[PDB]
């Protein structure tokens, strides 16, 4: 992962890049945000309501070798997404995690009667 000390934030608001809904593997830019550790996604083919993805039950799959490219691992689901620069990918990385642990942290770890 990323050494060092790495305080970049449990937030963050930009734009990010998803494979189209499957028919084709075309890369199209779509506003996003992470907040609360949750991911939401802007339509732009329907304007009618936004998708959150909760980052706890996610998991999120950083590119081993090709910098700039991160898949997003959802509940018996499959995403896709690509950063625009390489300084906008390594602190999405460091967020998307970050946001999910530093949530995870603060959360239980298992359930004890009373």
């Amino acid at each position: 992962g990323s050494s060092g000390s790495s305080g970049y934030g449990s937030e963050k608001k930009g734009y990010l890049l998803k494979k189209s809904d499957g028919i084709r593997k075309v890369w199209q830019r779509r506003k996003c945000s992470v907040k609360n550790g949750i991911l939401t996604i802007s339509h732009a083919t329907s304007n009618r309501q936004p998708a959150k993805l909760n980052l706890l039950t996610c998991q999120v799959k950083p590119n081993a070798e090709d910098k700039k490219s991160f898949d997003l691992i959802s509940h018996n689901r499959t995403y896709h997404f690509q950063a625009e620069d390489e300084q906008d990918y390594v602190a999405w990385i460091s967020v998307l995690t970050n946001s999910k642990e530093e949530a995870l942290t603060m959360a239980f770890s298992g359930p004890s009667s009373g």
